[PDB]
């Protein structure tokens, strides 16, 4: 958790809301990972549990601090999918809503984080939204999502929706040119291909995948050339299929546009010069559909999925073939 | 970790003097568990680190703060045991200071922070003196220990030494009071027993511990009457024994006084009535060197030091027997 400066115009606007009275019990923030919803969730969690609040500010000494310090706060919930699995199921939602009917232990506000809404169950989600209809005296829900759309309809209605927006790109390229000592191109590739995100931007410069770009980057080069796409396999299969198959996605795409990958104008070029665009979009087609499919149900046998994806394409190159 | 409000006095303090330049490169804090010193040393490293302190307080805002709000600052160092181990190598401690010697990433202060100089190997402690002994520019070093009897001799002497003293007692049980709700002499009991540590004494509360108390006095109002004592194994053979010893020894201890067991002055009263002054002494040296055993090499068979510790105290009791 990192307190990002682009995080304070949002965090006075809303803070100044609760504090005026203006605040809604159950407040959505929207926001790509790496944004940083999460530190502002947790600011705000802070000043409303704080007893003795300094303007916007908690003052870290009073005993609701102190236990929030410790991570004892028993007015302070956390809703993530447990660790053992990989959505939220009813009966936490559940266990939380029935204590949430009591008098807080303090007797102060009560404050419900809920990690990512999208990952609730239907009958969890189902629960939570049956609380937020007649929401307990003096409690504030955070629901944090990356796509409301994904949410259970009926949530999205009771919910007031709070759009953490990604800072200037030039206010981001810097940022990041801070944190990393790189080519300003490849901030702003990476910033691009993050959709302006500059934690997960940040993320991608740490390890394995600025790499695994690259590596993806140096397949590409030879698999254009020589229509052998099933070659990509290697550069592909691998627990981040998804983000890797988004930066091919992405370099298709702007082979398309006659930029995101702004580092990279050379294999742009080779992949717009010797790919067609009916080709080009064919196979970025399916290349997002498998990439969807991946992240649905990351089909058992994710491996499978992909060789055959390669293997749509290399059909895609030949001539006479009807591209649907 | 937890801020404490008895911390603020030496917080204060200690941080004036770094900051008006009377500040020691070696600060040695000594401290029971429970006390806060963790938090005492996080707060003042957090303030030499901040590149833009506000007083004596980190902004919160600078990038270095945020470095350390995300646990990734690379000129914040921690020296704890490897949790595979119970002891503090030297490979561990050169690891770091090796990296002491480069100019600071952020360019600013250095802070390393051991956590609990005891349990230092003997030739990490050593090379821990070597580097205090020609301290790297603008670096903050913060030892914490409970007994500094127990650390390299030559070690102590390049450090200042702060004792981070309890609070007033009363103090320390209203504060308590307001943690849990117990009856005030169980409270102050507890805290004798912890030597006056309020965190401590909260800890006995929190689960195993106050319940482990009552059925290790419940097993001892049976075995002075009987004279049967290898039947209270059950009760103090387990992890904590060392702590359920120290129980033991307090009573005896107690027993002996013709106050810190203020909360059962029964069977205080049941110790000093049935044994005689000199078995009370003769059982409180053993049960005390045992204790001792079992924390410096908890003797790989804990049972078997005990059970012999309760046959010794059985030969005790009976007429005719020395008792060195
Ligand atoms: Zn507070
Ligand atoms: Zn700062």
């Amino acid at each position: 958790m990192r307190w990002y400066p682009w995080l304070r115009p949002d965090f006075e606007k809303l803070v100044a809301s609760y504090q005026a009275g203006r605040g809604h019990h159950a407040l959505l923030i929207q926001a790509l990972p790496g944004m940083g919803d999460d530190a502002l969730i947790y600011a705000l969690s802070r000043y409303l549990l704080c007893q003795q609040p300094q303007g916007h500010k908690s003052c870290g000494h009073c005993r609701g601090c102190q236990l929030m310090q410790a991570g004892t706060h028993p007015d302070y919930y956390t809703l993530a999918p447990e660790k053992g699995k990989n959505t939220l199921g009813v009966d936490a939602v559940r266990e939380v809503t029935e204590k949430l009917n009591e008098h807080a232990r303090l007797g102060g506000a009560k404050v419900v984080w809920v990690t990512d809404a999208a990952l609730l169950t239907d009958a969890a989600a189902n629960a939570l939204l049956k609380t937020l209809e007649e929401p307990p005296a003096e409690t504030w829900f955070f629901l944090a999502t990356r796509e409301p759309e994904r949410l259970l309809a009926t949530l999205r209605s009771r919910c007031r929706l709070h759009y953490l927006a990604p800072p200037p790109e030039q206010y981001a390229v810097t940022w990041l040119s801070r944190e990393v000592t790189m080519s300003q191109d490849a901030l702003l590739a990476a910033l691009r291909l993050s959709a302006g995100s500059p934690g997960a931007a940040l993320a991608l410069f740490q390890g394995d995948n600025w790499q695994a770009r690259e590596t993806l980057c140096q397949a590409l080069a030879y698999s254009v050339p020589s229509g052998d796409w099933y070659s990509l396999l290697a550069a592909l299969n691998h627990e981040q299929a998804p983000a890797r198959l988004h930066w091919l996605a992405t370099l298709l795409m702007d082979a398309l546009k006659r930029v995101t990958n702004v580092d990279v104008p050379g294999l742009v070029a080779e992949l717009a010069n010797h790919l067609s665009p009916s080709r080009l979009q064919a196979i970025l087609g399916d290349v997002c559909h498998i990439r969807e499919q991946l992240m649905s149900v990351t089909g058992i046998n994710r491996e499978l999925l992909i060789t055959d994806l390669l293997l749509r394409i290399e059909h895609y190159l030949q001539p006479g073939v009807v591209l649907p």
